[PDB]
């Protein structure tokens, strides 16, 4: 049976990928052996994997730890890197750890994959590496122009992975996607922040003029796109996975308030968040040609996410208290 | 004593950085006379205090690492201009082991940009290379061009450019990026193409011609590169990239002929060896629109460079003992 190595698999998107793979949602990949490597930062959460606890081998570790990777990687058919620092606001406060994990950690992992001979490697990345597009969508040929330290670090990781592909023939593919939402997302991100604060009768933030535009995709659709790349993608190539809803932050705010029954009286207007980041939008014609298609309409996925947080306070309440 | 700006040069004991320092101290740039200069350099295999022997009365030297944020917080304040030449710069080394390239060329840049932000440094230049683009056999390049670096050195340099640009866009950090083709001139470490050729020929040894000799590169004399950088210092806009072009795009074949002409050598010494990227080409419309034009014609600069290596065996023979 195929043996899959998932770095960052105790976080939001990584744990979803693991739970889907272990549940048999990807036809063919049944009863796979699965190894999760995760350093369990503030964002790592083992409860995300509790339902597959006895199906997965968990190794606590840092993707920068080349010695540990050398022991653990060999024998795995597939490496997927979900390990990253991912909160833009944190990258604004101090970017040092973003460069360490999202650039140096990528080099460390790619070098360890080269030496261990892993045949399929997927580096998971973000549409924010491209910077703002006022009309239309970026294809995979688009120039990098990140605005935030988080996005510049993701971009730096992508560039070194592709240099390894071009220099050493490393069989790595890159995926890029817009903003994810869904169950088990750490409640510092905008959608779970809103839901959890509103369910507690507390305030929620609206940053700036609200006119920034983002693409929103349910985590299950992102992971299906990733699995498509695993099965049908080519070494050294980038693959976009595009949203199913494009929204200004004002529109997003209204949708979230409606979905939970909140009031605009709960919305704290907060000043500028720093950047040149008006609109991000990808074209995924390239991957849809390989057979990927999103299935989750935004309104249905949002409703399921609201119901999930409403029903799983025991999962998010300790996290809300830790954020304060 | 006067109010002429104080200039901080990271990597200033290297090839290009020490040239910039020497030009600045000599008074090559109008209105920058009497500059105080701080050089911060960790003196890797490529750093050389001999490169500054003549200007030590105007230069304060700090032996340290751009990744040392505490040190930067101490030494940066009071400098009006920060220029970053510190980097690992040999593509061949980056193939052997890229880890130090990422630490210096990416994490070191974030360290320096962050320390500049906290210190209130009003003008910053990140010095970079046309190698971030990857190969271009078809035409030339403008600063919007997409990034497709082929080597780990080029990818690390590209990562540095991006985090510097993110600091500009996120914080308004007043940093500009420059990108140029291959430099040549005095005080270049003899692992690089032209000084390896020259120094081996002077020791009676054979020199390489790379494959078909069809690979093409944009060549710029170090003094032109530095004058281009100073134009960005004086006239550039924060958050922008500027191309700095030289006066010779050459096949390796063409380059070999010029080198043999310049040293009075013969093709008997040239060995063809097996074969990186094919062609680098730079359009500098954005910076020429600011008054910069390259001024060293390639045949002239090469003749001066040959003169320099011929007269400086005491400098490069210890470095040649890398074999
Ligand atoms: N959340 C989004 O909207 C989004 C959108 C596009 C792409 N991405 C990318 O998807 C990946 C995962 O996203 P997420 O929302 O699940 O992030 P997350 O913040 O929920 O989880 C990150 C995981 O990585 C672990 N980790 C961090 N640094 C590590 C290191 N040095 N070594 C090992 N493990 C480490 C953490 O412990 C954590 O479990 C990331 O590469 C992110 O950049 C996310
Ligand atoms: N040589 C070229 O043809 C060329 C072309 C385009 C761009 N560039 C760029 O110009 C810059 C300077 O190039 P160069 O040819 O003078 O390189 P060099 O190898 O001659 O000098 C690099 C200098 O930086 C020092 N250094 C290295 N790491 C450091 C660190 N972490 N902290 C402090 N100092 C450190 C070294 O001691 C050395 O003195 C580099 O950023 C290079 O990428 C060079």
């Amino acid at each position: 049976v195929p043996r899959v190595f998932v770095a960052g698999g105790a976080g939001f998107i990584g744990s979803h990928y693991v739970r889907e793979l272990v549940a048999g949602a990807y036809a063919g990949w049944q009863g796979c052996e699965v190894t999760v490597l995760d350093s369990l930062t503030y964002a790592g959460n083992l409860a995300n994997l509790a339902g597959v606890r006895d199906a997965v081998t968990f190794v606590r570790g840092d993707i920068c730890d080349g010695r540990l990777l050398a022991e653990v990687l060999p024998g795995h058919d597939v490496v997927l890197n979900f390990a990253a620092e991912t909160h833009v606001d944190r990258s604004i406060a101090d970017s040092a750890e973003f460069l360490r994990t999202n650039v140096q950690g990528v080099q460390s992992l790619m070098q360890a994959c080269l030496t261990a001979g892993v045949p399929t490697i997927v580096q998971v990345s973000t549409d924010e590496v491209y910077g703002s597009i006022e009309a239309g969508s970026w294809s995979e040929d688009a120039p990098l122009a990140p605005n935030s330290p988080y996005a510049a670090a993701k971009a730096g990781g992508d560039l070194i992975a592709l240099a390894y592909a071009r220099t050493y023939g490393l069989p790595v593919r890159i995926t890029r996607c817009g903003n994810n939402y869904g169950p088990y997302q750490f409640p510092e991100k905008v959608i779970p922040l809103f839901l959890t604060r509103l369910m507690d009768g507390r305030s929620v933030p609206l940053y700036g003029d609200g006119r920034n535009v983002r693409d929103w995709i349910h985590v299950a659709d992102h992971c299906r796109g990733i699995q498509t790349v695993v099965e049908r993608g080519a070494s050294g190539e980038v693959y976009h996975i595009a949203g199913t809803a494009e929204l200004t932050n004002l529109e997003l705010t209204q949708h979230l308030l409606d979905a939970v029954g909140g009031s605009w009286d709960a919305v704290e207007r907060v000043p500028d968040r720093k950047g040149h980041d008006r609109r991000y939008s990808l074209s995924d014609a390239k991957l849809r040609a390989l057979g990927y298609a999103p299935r989750v309409p935004f309104a249905d996925g949002l409703a399921e996410t609201v119901a999930w947080y409403r029903a799983n306070r025991h999962w998010w309440e300790p996290l809300r208290k830790q954020l304060d």
